[PDB]
C-alpha cells in the first residue's frame, strides 16, 4: 500500500485533483488543510509532522530552512520541472537560493476587493478603485464606513502596504517607520474599519455585507464567483492598485523526515503536468507558476489581469523581505496598538 500525506491551504486545489491522482497512480492520499501560516508554522516548529508535502509561503520557507525542516528536492525525479516559469523561479529563489527546497505552486497579490455598485454609490462613477487612495485616504474610508470596511489581520502585509503607499520602503528595516508614520495613518483609518480578519471578508464580500476589503486576489475572485453562482446581484471585483502591491508565492516543500518520498515526487511531477495545475487555477482563481500550463487555463482566468497581471502591473509589485526579529517584535506591538485604537 503506497500512501502520501499532504498539508495544504484550504480552497487551494481542484475538487478532483486528488481523486484523479489516485486513479492514475494507485497511491492513497491523505489530504489535510490549514487556513493560516501560523497554524502551519506551529506544526513545522514542533517537528514530526507526519506530512510528506506541505505548502508554505516562500517567505515562511525561508525562515525554516536554517532549522533543517525541509529536505532538498531531487529535480531528476521531476522531469517536467522545465515547465515552471523561470522568472517565478527567480523570485522564489530570493527565499530559496537555487530553488533547492521548494516547487512554486501558485502566486497572487494583496490588493483591494470591493463591491462595484456600493463603491460607486458612495464615491461616484469615478471612484478611485485603481488606487490605494480608495481605502487608505481617511476621507474616502469615512464615506465607505457605512457599507463596511475590512482589513486583513496581518501586520506584515498591512504595514508593508501602508509603507509603500506613504513613499517609504515597503520592507523598511527602520522601527520608527512602523511606530511613527505607518501607525499614525492606520490610527486615523481605524474608526472606519469594521474588523480585522483574514477570512471573514470572503463571504462578506460575496453576500454584500462589506463593500471594501484588503484581501488576497484569488480569495476575492472566489467571493466574486460565489456571488455570481448565487445570482444575488452582487458584483465583486479586485484591484491591484497603481501604487503597487505585495506579491507572494506559495510553494510545495518536503519535510526532512518524510517517509513517502517516491510518492511525494510522483505528486509533484503530476502537478507539473500542464493540464493538472491549469485545472486547479480554473477552480481556485489563482495563477499557477507553470508557464506551460498558462494557455490551458480558461480564458476567464488567464485573461484576468488581477490574476495573471501583465508586465506593467508586475513591475509595480514588491515582495516581502524577512526582517530581524527586532522588527518582527515592533510590528506585533504596533499592530496590537492599531487594532485597539
Ligand atoms: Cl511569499
Amino acid at each position: 500500500q503506497k500512501t502520501l500525506h499532504i498539508y495544504n491551504w484550504t480552497d487551494y486545489i481542484a475538487p478532483d485533483t486528488v481523486a484523479n491522482f489516485e486513479k492514475e497512480t494507485g497511491i492513497k492520499v491523505v489530504y489535510d488543510v490549514f487556513d493560516s501560516n501560523e497554524v502551519l508554522e506551529g506544526k513545522l516548529m514542533a517537528g514530526s509532522t507526519g506530512f510528506d508535502l506541505v505548502v508554505p509561503s516562500a517567505y515562511l520557507l525561508e525562515r525554516q530552512l536554517t532549522a533543517g525542516v525541509f529536505q532538498p528536492l531531487d529535480k531528476s525525479k521531476l522531469p517536467e520541472w522545465k515547465n515552471l516559469d523561470p522568472e517565478l523561479l527567480k523570485l522564489v529563489a530570493k527565499h530559496d537560493p537555487d530553488n533547492k527546497f521548494a516547487m512554486p505552486y501558485m502566486w497572487a497579490t494583496t490588493g483591494i476587493g470591493y463591491n462595484v455598485d456600493k463603491v460607486k454609490a458612495v464615491l461616484g462613477e469615478n471612484a478611485p478603485v485603481d488606487s490605494w487612495d480608495l481605502i487608505l485616504k481617511p476621507e474616502n474610508l469615512e464615506k465607505l464606513k457605512s457599507c463596511g470596511v475590512s482589513f486583513l489581520d496581518d501586520p506584515e502585509e498591512v504595514f508593508a502596504t501602508v509603507l509603500n503607499y506613504l513613499g517609504k520602503d515597503p520592507n523598511s528595516t527602520k522601527a520608527d517607520d512602523y511606530t511613527g508614520p505607518a501607525t499614525d495613518l492606520l490610527l486615523k483609518l481605524r474608526p472606519n474599519i469594521r474588523y480585522f480578519h483574514s477570512s471573514q471578508y470572503i463571504n462578506d464580500l460575496a453576500n454584500g455585507d462589506i463593500c471594501v476589503a484588503i484581501g488576497w486576489a484569488g480569495s476575492v475572485w472566489q467571493a466574486s464567483n460565489r456571488a455570481k453562482e448565487a445570482k444575488n446581484g452582487v458584483n465583486v471585483s479586485f484591484s491591484i492598485p497603481k501604487e503597487g502591491a505585495m506579491a507572494w508565492f506559495d510553494v510545495f516543500a518536503m519535510p526532512a523526515d518524510a517517509k513517502n518520498k517516491d510518492e511525494a515526487y510522483q505528486f509533484l511531477n503530476y502537478l507539473l503536468r500542464p493540464d493538472v495545475v491549469a485545472h486547479i487555477s480554473d477552480h481556485v482563481f489563482y495563477a499557477n507558476a507553470n508557464k506551460a500550463a498558462t494557455p490551458l487555463v480558461s480564458a476567464e482566468v488567464r485573461e484576468n489581469p488581477g490574476i495573471y497581471p501583465p508586465a506593467d502591473v508586475r513591475a509595480k509589485l514588491f515582495t516581502q523581505k524577512v526582517q530581524d526579529p527586532k522588527i518582527d517584535r515592533v510590528r506585533t506591538r504596533a499592530w496590537t496598538k492599531v487594532k485597539s485604537g
